[PDB]
Order: structure tokens, then C-alpha cells, then sequence
């Protein structure tokens, strides 16, 4: 069985508890931008009292072209992640793209993220589970909610019970995602923390719509939110990045909605 | 005669996307005169104590059932009589759906809001005959139409001289025998500057494929986007409802359901709007 | 009165999934009496030389256009006159669509096959009034209905006493503003033991989103599954067709298009059936 | 630019040419079953005059459970593939799951297959392209047809021009695939050989329906077909495996349809 309340030192993540923020940037553009963005997140989450985990990729492994910017790479990113972790004493979450990378990533990262497209790749899942870090499972665009249980079951079989499921939209026809809010209940009924990646659910593979979608998801009662920002969204996924100057009022509303929704008695309408 | 009304008024009631949400609530079909009175009384009392504006909803005819022999309700003449009886006895406004152009004028005598069914929303003669009555028009968004396509149906209503128009979401076809609600679609319909409603009841359907246990989660998600109102069907015993019982809310649970949505709506309508363009 | 006819007969013509394919072909709407005569003559000559059974198709009314002012065609009285004129002059059978229950009986005087529009395929009064006329019924499969759901519409037609029934594929909603044809859906409808047709013209649509250049590939794929017939709209100048011009086949290309499909059909209908269960 | 006609020694693959068969089994169950199945394919394709490439995976890398049968693995499969290749003098096609495997797989395999879920992973694509074998691109369930160009463009940027696109269905709602036959024209208009994997397009993640679907796809005019069989479909993907005793009449019909369709003058209906 998976852990219903996933603990990370001081932080407790669960669908009935105050929501936790996995927040940061899409990719490590530079040391100075990462430090600036982290400082902005930590300060805001401290004043709003939202538990916080810093998020950034060391590699964009699945871009369209071989020449697209991929980031600092494994060696430099893991080194840079430690710099952010040691200076601020903040947890780290990043994604893992090849099985061998799991253990070296686990030294620095408190939560290791399983990318959507790779969530079925057994070698990557087994290697990630072995490190014993928390595992954030990105729900694939092509998988139905009930299919999440097998990814949990494979993780449990591989000896890891610190598991989080993260919604990021479902394929809706061509070049378009929809978020089925009814899917949140199905995943919550698996008794794991459930997160919503609002940033990547806007994609039309809609920055003005991030507020609408985050509210709808968090109104269902979720363990946390996954969010990316940038001071000037115009090096990767800029159309989905939230203008960093808008972070605090955005988080403040979500904090208030969550508080209302988390205090509701669950209602059985069977 | 070009623009629709951003605020739709019905006596004391005001419907708009920035205003407190309004409930179109009742039952799927007029199963009997006595049950309709009981259901209306129950909605009216709950909405008064919770302070939620209310319009009673019930169909007089199920025009699109699976079989020729399926239960259809009282029909036009008797159904209009029951709706008027409810309206006069309770002093409550009425919404019901219209299926043929000739039904439009007699239904509008009793119904303050006349509903355009999803499958029929493009049928020009029905849309025109409905527009002519000058009643409020509730447009059900078809399972197969994208949000931006609602603009043409508004224009057709406006062309026929009616500007009291509401758009009501009820799910989109998602593969076979399944609906999904695209919450991003609400913003597109609101930018048309008409009141936009959410029919949570029919957005649960798995047509030809119930999900009654998920109604609260879905209604919370929709109303958190900030909408003009909610469309809802209930029944004292949904297993025996004469149509769409699998999606009906247990009447005994109406009050705690609405109570949560009332506070959520108040919270959301009170947020400062945020420019993220 | 329980079972539908596996072989649907119309004088000399026989329609069934194991028989040579039949063409329901013509134009989207009766744009004018003269153009309808020209188009009918062109189909009839080509089908005779290629030896393809033929039914002339044209709508007398576009009942579901975007605007109240969009071109709708001649309407009921005049359209029925033009269809009868074509029928008597050319000695050709007629298929046209029916939009309201009262239109069913007068249309059936002239039309040998009456067509049930997709959006209306569940409307009980229309289905019954159509069934009563005892004409052949062409059922358009709605963009939002799964194949197995056609069984209920057949049953409703049978309940109302008509067993001359055809199912016609025309695409399924695939996300927003897009249709896909599920070729596996053809087998499900054929196992209902009725003739199954393919409306390749409307399966190209990108509704609210043309694909005229892909019509041959799509028609070949469908007819390779082994079908009772094809539904097709053409126009001498598709850019100026009064409705659905983006999906119309250029009339000058009708003969090479049909010639390929004729040989493909003959090949496929002559294959030994194979049990892979 | 990619090669419009992809050559493999004696075999020529192109959308206007006689269709080529990539045929075999889902997974290498055992040496005896693989030898028996290959013998049956080679004999039938010889008598029907259909050019043939033998297909089998050495690993099922993306199964639901860690304990599901995965096959002989890399070392044994590459060794076993050589046994099939040397005895019969038949080309080999198999799929590659991790970047390092590309070069060792390329020694034995004439065509290396890019799995659908991984088609966007740059490290795997680059490593596969480097080996200079033919690359069969499985079109992801979540990608639209026009998106195939980037996978070609990345391959060309990586110095490989022997490219094949292979359709295998698109996500249609939950747990269901549909094959959009209009997508074949879009991929053919990219001037590469286009194949149809009918076996995996039946999936409802329908054995009696394989005949219907293969005919519809091949009626559009394709460079080839991808097909899996098993003597008793009841160790992997058995619901989609064709009963081996039915192979020859199935192929005979497709040979006849292809001949008709390939002789049609292309018709411009713009």
C-alpha cells in the first residue's frame, strides 16, 4: 500500500491537508535567474504560509529539435540544484529521464519526477524507486485515471511507497488537452496525494486562462499544485509560464479557496 | 439589435457572470403533479434559507428517448397546466424545454425561461420561433460543438430579435459514450458577455455507456471558475426517476450540496480579477 | 414486426452489405431547377457506363444553417415539385432529408428514400412520422453517437412499423471542430444486419474549424471495408456551392472517382470471408 | 531531405511501390517458436511474392507490472536475432528502448524501431540515427500527423535519411484508439514510406476486426504493413495476434487489393 500522507521532513502532503506547492521554472536558464526565481517563491510562500518545494529541470529531453536549448545537463544541474538547496534550505524536485540518472539525482533532489511519456518505462521506474526519494508521477496524456494504479503497483513492487500522482491534461482530439475534473476523484480514491500541473495542462501542442483552470482543479480538493513562472516568459514553455510579478496574488486566491474547500465535510451522493 | 444583454433580469432575479449564482433547479420530468409540488417546495425552502435565487425546472416532454414507448411525461397541454399551477401556487419562476417550433408560443405563456435542447440548438425554425416569444432563452451547448461556436447561435437568436440569452455547459463528447467538461471553455463563452450556466447534472452522463457520486466535485470545479449559475436535477429516489435517474441528486442531500456551493461562489465572485495576458 | 430487412429493395435496385455498392449521389441543396437537372443527367450517364446503381440526392431545405439569413433552398412545396420533375423526367429514384414530422408524408410522395438528419436522429416524433410513410429510411449516424447506439434507432423505427432501414456513417467528433471516421465502426453496424452506407462527403468536414483533396483516399478506405453503398455530393464549381462547398467533389472528376471505387468494390465484395474470432 | 524510396539491399519501400511486410511476433517467447514463426512467414511471402522483413522484440519494456514477461533481454535477443538472420538470410527489424542499445542492436538489425512513447526522446533518437540502420518511427497515440515532420527533421539533423513512418492509432477518449485514415495522406505528403501497424491499432487499452482495418489502411496506398501472429494467441498482446494458420489467406487478399490500388492514377480533387 502507498502512503496516504507523504512526509518530507517538516512537510506533510495529503488530499485532505493544506495544499503544497511544487513551484519554480521550466528549465535552468542560468544560475542568476534560478536564484532570483527561488528567492521570489520562498518569500511569497513564507508570507502566505504555503509549504513549498522548489522545482526546475536540468534537462529538456523531449524537445522538437536536436538544437533546442536543453539546459545545463546532468552534471551541472545536480551541482546547481545543491546550491539552491544548501543556501535556502528548501526541498528540491526535478525529473529523471534515463534509469541510470535516478541515483545521482536522488543525492540532491527530495522528489524525483517521472515524465508523462516515460511513465510506463519499467527500467526508469525501477531505478527511480530504488533511490527511495519521493516519486511524483506525471499522468500521461494518453492514460485514463484508473490506469494510474499500475504505476503505483509497480512502484510498490519495486519497494517505494512515497508516491504522488500529478494531473496534466488528457489528449482531446488533435493538438489539444482537456482536464477531466472527474478524474481527480478516481485518483484520490487510490489514497495517495494528488497534485495538479496547471502549467502544462494549458498546452495546445492560453496564459490568460491559468487562473480559471487552477481554481477549478483546486476546488476539487487536492494535495498540491505544480506551477512554473518566469520574469519574462517570452527560453522554454514561455506561453505557459506565469509572469513572476503576478505570483503572489495568484497564490493568495488559491490559498483562500483551498482553505474553504479543505474545511468542507465530504459529501456522499451515491 | 446586435448585442446580447450581459445582465439577464427576471423580476427580482439578476443573472450575470459577476453576480451571485442563480439556480435553475428541479426534476428531470414532470413525473406527477404531487411530486412536482413536493420538489418545488423543497428547493424553494432551501434556497430561501441559503439565500440563493431560484427558478423551478421540469420538462413537460422527453422528446428524444431511446424507445417509442419510453416514459415521456404529461405532454404539452397538461404539462403547461402543471407548470402554471406550480408558478401560481408558489410564486416561483419557471424554466422548461421546447422541442418543436409550434410549442414555443404556448410554453412561453407559463415559462419565463424556455430552453433550447442541445441536439436542436442549430435548428433554425425552432430557434426563431423561440426567439419570437421574447422569453429568456437558455441555450444548451451541444456535446459536439466547441465553445466559440456558441457565438453563431447567439447571433441567430439576436437576428430573430431576442437578446435575453444564456449559454449552459453540459459536457463535450470525449471518445465514445463519455463526456468531459473543458473548464477552459467557460472563459470563451463568458467573453461573449452573456450569462453562462453549468448543467452539472447532464455533464455526468456516460451516454450509451452512474456518476451521481461525483456531482459535488464536478459542481465545485465548475462554480470555482465563476459562473452566472447552475442547472440541477434532483429526485427523492433517483433509482426510480422516470428519466436520467443515474445523474439525479438525492433530494435529501440538496441543502448540504448547495451550502458548499454558496460559500464557494461568494468566495470566487469576491476575488479581484487578475490580468495574466 | 421485430427484424429489419438485410436486403433493401427499391424496384430494380438492391442494397445490402454483400451486394455491389449503390450510390446515393447528387448535390447538397437544390440551388436551381436547371442545375439539379444538369447534375442528375451527369450522375445518371456516368453510373450507367460504369454500371453502378444510382439514387439522386438533393435537399429541399437546409434547416440547420449558421444564420437565419443563410441560403436554405427552395423549401418544401417547390423542392418536392423539382424532385418530382427530376424523378419523372429521368426515371430516377429520389432521396432527400426530412426535418419536421409534418414534412414526412408529403416528401414521401416523391422521395423513395427519406433521410433522418444526424442531430435529429433521436427525435421520437420525427422518427415515428418518418416510419409511418413506409418509405425507405436513411439514418445518418450522429457525430456524437457510438456505433452500437444505432441499434436503438433501428428499434424505434421498427417499433413504429418500418423495417426498410439504412445506417449511414458520416464521422465522429474527435476533439473540437474535427471528425474522424472509425473504420472499425462499420463492422458493428453491419452485424445489425442492415445495409450500411458511407457519407464520405460529410466525413471530411472540419465543423467550425477544406479537405476536398482527400476525398479519394477516404472513400477508398471506407469502401474497402465492404459496404452497401456510398453517399456523395458534387458540384460543377464547389467554391460557389450554396452549402458545404468545401466538401463537395468537383463534378468533372466524378467519373474517375467512381471508376476506381467500382473496381475496388468488386474486388472486395469478391473476397472469401475470413473467420478471425 | 529524407529518402522517398528506402532501399534495403534487394528491397525497395515506397508509397507507390508494392507493399513490404514487417512481420513476426510480439516478443521472443522461445527459440523454437521464433524459428517456426519465421519459417511460416518466409514461405508464405515467397509464394505470394511479398517482400518480407522479420520482426520480433527482444524486450517488452513498458508492461504494467515489474513481473510481466519481458523476453530474453538485450544480450540473448541480439544473439537470437542473428540466428534467425543467418539461417534464413532475411532482414531483421526490432525496437530500441534506451540510447546505448542502438549501436549493438544495429549490428544484427537492418531496421531499428522507435517506440511510440519514446519518439520524442532526443537521446534515443540521436543514438538510433547514428547507427545508420533504417529507422521505423512508430507514430505516438498522442501526436497528430503533421507533428511527424519534427521527428524526421531531428533524424535528418542527426545525419540519417533512411526513415519510415508507421501508423498505430490515435487516442480517442479514454482506453480507446481510432485510426484516422485521412492522416495517411498527410504523412505520405512528407515523401517518406508510410506503414500501417494494424496489430496495435485494434487495442482498447477485436481480433475478428483485423481484416477490416488492414484493408481500409492498405486501400489508401501504403508502402507496407506491420503485423504480428502467434500459433496460439491465448504470452503478450495475444488479443491482437493473428492466428498463424490464417496468415496466408489474409496476406493474399492484401496482395490483391494493393495491386489494384497501386495501379490507380493519383487523382487531384483540390
Amino acid at each position: 500500500k502507498p502512503q496516504e500522507v507523504v512526509r518530507l521532513g517538516d512537510i506533510q502532503m495529503a488530499n485532505h491537508l493544506p495544499f503544497v506547492l511544487f513551484g519554480g521554472m521550466n528549465v535552468l536558464e542560468s544560475k542568476d535567474l534560478a536564484f532570483e526565481i527561488a528567492e521570489t517563491y520562498i518569500d511569497i510562500c513564507k508570507r502566505l504560509d504555503i509549504p513549498y518545494v522548489f522545482k526546475a529541470s536540468f534537462d529538456k529531453a523531449n524537445r522538437s529539435s536536436l538544437h533546442s536549448f536543453r539546459g545545463p545537463g546532468l552534471e551541472k544541474g545536480i551541482e546547481w540544484l545543491g546550491d539552491i538547496k544548501k543556501h535556502f534550505n528548501v526541498p528540491i524536485i526535478t525529473d529523471v529521464h534515463e534509469p541510470y540518472q535516478a541515483a545521482p539525482v536522488a543525492e540532491v533532489a527530495d522528489i524525483i519526477q517521472l515524465p508523462a511519456f516515460l511513465s510506463r518505462q519499467t527500467d526508469l521506474v525501477e531505478a527511480m524507486a530504488k533511490t527511495q526519494a519521493i516519486i511524483n508521477i506525471k499522468k500521461a496524456q494518453f492514460l485514463a485515471p484508473h490506469e494510474m494504479r499500475h504505476i503505483l503497483h509497480k512502484c510498490l513492487e519495486a519497494g517505494n511507497d512515497k508516491l504522488i500522482l500529478c494531473e496534466r491534461g488528457s489528449a482531446f482530439g488533435y493538438n489539444n488537452l482537456v482536464v477531466d475534473m472527474l478524474g481527480f476523484d478516481i485518483m484520490k480514491e487510490m489514497n495517495v496525494p494528488v497534485f495538479f500541473d496547471v502549467t502544462h495542462a494549458l498546452q495546445t501542442p492560453r496564459r490568460a486562462q491559468i487562473t480559471t483552470l487552477a481554481r477549478a482543479g483546486m476546488a476539487t480538493g487536492l494535495a498540491g499544485l505544480f506551477l512554473e513562472s518566469h520574469p519574462d516568459p517570452d527560453k522554454c514553455d514561455g506561453p505557459s509560464a506565469l509572469r513572476l510579478s503576478q505570483l503572489e496574488p495568484f497564490l493568495a486566491q488559491l490559498k483562500e479557496l483551498d482553505t474553504l474547500v479543505k474545511g468542507f465535510k465530504k459529501l456522499d451522493t451515491h
